[PDB]
């Protein structure tokens, strides 16, 4: 209806400039002040994870607006279905949460509650909010979502669906989540040197960083061997090794910047190499692979499939643009994420591109099951 | 029915612009030119807008067939959700821009170049030479503008007398734009313009009602009626008499001539003179109300469109009330009566004009509508 799209434009622009001020605020407090770097690693996980429910649940608005079957494609229940309003309630409930434990942790209103408890109970309680024995919320998408997530984890053991791999695609965006729940864990265990955690990398931050691609690679390397097929398993199980060969290589080179061993140079070089090598790797991927532009056949329009669900082709070419943009972005940003790289602008460097990565994974989201709904591109479907 | 795209960018838009007024007041409350003096002229053809809008809303909610009174073509019509997004945007553009000048953001870009760059836009949007954003009606709003500043050259219809009242209500950004111009050319004594006042600011203020009094005797002239005419000319003279006389009275204040009070008697008995003759021809002729002939209404016209009669007699008081409000607007606005606190007092009534020229566009339209009150048909 006209009032429900009023309701959801109102959302997504109150949403859109909060975020925007957010982000504006994190940045103004790095480089102007010290001892914020834990707090906002701390909060930008959840930052991120209600970026991304918010923007999914834009993503199904848009799905169902455009006709694209995104039910068939996730295999969902045609009958008990979530609409978008519920995820952008899921999304404001927990946003909700996550600025009531910033503000009481900021403000300090109580000394008997230690002010570092408050984004632990909060991340507590969103996990318990996630497993909920009680039918107090959602509980059959809660509980299929669970079931994905185990599936997905289990990459190997189970086959590989449609849902699986783009639940894994999401996680491999939402790297920045893990990446700063395990600096947290480390900032728990050693600050409460000062920096330590951030000062020097280690194996673990790599590992970490590494996983969503290990689960992409994984899956990939399943489907390649169910379908015997080298082509579109095994060309995306290299582009995700890309990925740990760029973090390995930042590894070496900030461990040997920090000890002179005189091979500095040449593993800034490699990381170099390899880092435009996975750039192009997954843009050429996501432009064509997924999304299924640059087709031959289309002759009405130009860059693009012969078939678009969406009435603007505008849109398509900026998604072009924006994806690209994002996707170099992405790539420097996991390299300063896993590896310390720059001291300094790393974190400003982190905290400008998580937004903007999750807002990439959106838009190839829409593009992604646009396709897939057209065309059979995954191959999941019969 | 409006495009759906349309209701989301009008959603996304007022989001953002609540969001923005919000920032703004925090900003305010936490924190060289006057920013009210230049930003209430925007805020004001904000304002405007989104109540252009609401009026469309209702007229056609009650049946008012503004289209053909207006003449529009009944093909293609701007939606009252159409007015909304493009105030929507304004509205953020405006708070943008009062936001960069609050923070001061960028050191190199000076200031005054924040708000002169927002106007900037606005002015580039209503003389956009390219077929996009609502370019016929932003070409019909072009021409409705120059034939009403052409006030005698062309004949009078509905909408240039319309356009023209809508003007004599938005007289507040004329004279802020001309105190701009004063403060960019004096300022850069201190407060020059805000210490004294000047014919040339009455001559401004008068502007509007001179376009309008210019459009009566055309249409005195060509109709030959001199009873509307003739008085629709008196009443537009009688605030040129009320501006003329308190800029005397200002200027006697300056100098002591020794005759202040008897120009400040005249200018309070024409100041009272002008708001009974704008008041007893709104409420009389331009609603249509009070009529003789209604016996089940009292104070109201025979016919009624609106659902309610209780907002026929919530305008007639609010309007009663806001004439009179916006005749001492003016009063101060055009001359040196209150400088300590004139500033404030005509800021704060010129939303409450614009308000209630907006229930006057509201009961005009219903009144054209019931009959040919300006007999712009035949
Ligand atoms: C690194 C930290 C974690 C990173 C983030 C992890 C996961 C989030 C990613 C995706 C969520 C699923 C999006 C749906 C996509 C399919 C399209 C669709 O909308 O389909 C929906 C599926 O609904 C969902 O799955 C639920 C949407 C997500 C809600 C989030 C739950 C609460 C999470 C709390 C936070 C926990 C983390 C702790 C804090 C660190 C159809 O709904 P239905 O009710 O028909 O479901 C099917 C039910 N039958 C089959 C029985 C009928
Ligand atoms: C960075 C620039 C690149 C962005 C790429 C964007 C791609 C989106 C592509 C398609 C959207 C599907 C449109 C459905 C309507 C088509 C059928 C039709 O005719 O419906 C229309 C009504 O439709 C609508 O009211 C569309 C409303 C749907 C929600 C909007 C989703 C698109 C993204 C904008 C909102 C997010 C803002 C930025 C977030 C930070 C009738
Ligand atoms: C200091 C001076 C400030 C500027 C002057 C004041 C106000 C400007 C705005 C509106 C006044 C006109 C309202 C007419 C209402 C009639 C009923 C109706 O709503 O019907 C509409 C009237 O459409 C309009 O005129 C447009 C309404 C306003 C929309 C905004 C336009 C841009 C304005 C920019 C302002 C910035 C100025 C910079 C500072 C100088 C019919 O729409 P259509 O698309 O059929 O148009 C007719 C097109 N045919 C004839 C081909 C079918
Ligand atoms: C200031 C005090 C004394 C009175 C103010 C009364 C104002 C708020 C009254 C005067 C006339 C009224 C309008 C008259 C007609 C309509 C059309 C209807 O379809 C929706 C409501 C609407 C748009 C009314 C809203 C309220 C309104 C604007």
């Amino acid at each position: 209806p006209a009032w429900t799209t009023f309701r959801v434009g109102l959302f997504c622009g109150i949403f859109i400039v909060l975020n925007i001020t957010l982000v504006l605020a994190a940045v103004f407090k790095l480089e102007t002040d010290r001892s914020i770097w834990p707090l906002i690693r701390i909060y930008r996980g959840g930052f991120l994870l209600i970026e991304f429910l918010f923007l999914l649940g834009i993503n199904t608005y848009g799905w169902r607006q455009a006709g694209v079957n995104h039910v068939l494609i996730f295999e969902l229940n045609p009958r008990s279905n979530l609409s978008h309003q519920h995820l952008f309630e899921i999304a404001g409930f927990l946003g909700i949460l996550w600025c009531l434990s910033l503000l009481a942790c900021f403000f300090a209103p109580i000394s008997v509650i230690p002010t570092y408890v408050y984004p632990l109970a909060l991340y507590g309680f969103m996990v318990f909010f996630l497993i909920n024995p009680t039918k107090t919320f959602y509980y059959k998408s809660r509980f299929w979502l669970l079931k994905l997530l185990f599936r997905v984890f289990t990459a190997p053991f189970h086959k590989v669906g449609f849902a699986d791999f783009w639940l894994a695609d999401q996680l491999n965006s939402l790297s920045v989540i893990l990446m700063d729940l395990e600096y947290m864990i480390c900032f728990y265990s050693l600050e409460l040197e000062s920096g330590i955690c951030h000062k020097y990398t280690y194996g673990v931050r790599a590992i970490v960083q590494c996983i969503p691609a290990w689960l992409r690679f994984i899956q990939c390397l399943r489907r390649y061997r169910d379908t015997k097929r080298a082509f579109p398993h095994l060309v995306n199980a290299g582009k995700y090794s890309t990925t740990f060969f760029m973090v390995t290589f930042a590894a070496l080179y900030s461990t040997h910047k920090e000890r002179g061993h005189s091979d500095t140079m040449v593993f800034f070089y490699l990381w170099i190499v390899f880092y435009i090598i996975s750039s192009c790797y997954t843009l050429i991927w996501d432009l064509k692979m997924d999304w299924g532009l640059f087709d031959k056949n289309a002759g009405e329009n130009t860059f693009l499939r012969e078939e678009i669900v969406y009435p603007q082709k505008a849109y398509y070419y900026c998604a072009i643009i924006e994806d690209v943009i994002l996707r170099f972005a992405w790539t420097i940003q996991i390299s300063i994420t896993s590896t310390t790289l720059l001291p300094h602008s790393g974190d400003i460097i982190a905290t400008v591109f998580a937004p903007l990565e999750v807002f990439r994974r959106f838009v190839w989201n829409f593009f992604r099951l646009e396709n897939e709904h057209l065309n059979n591109c995954g191959e999941f479907r019969a």
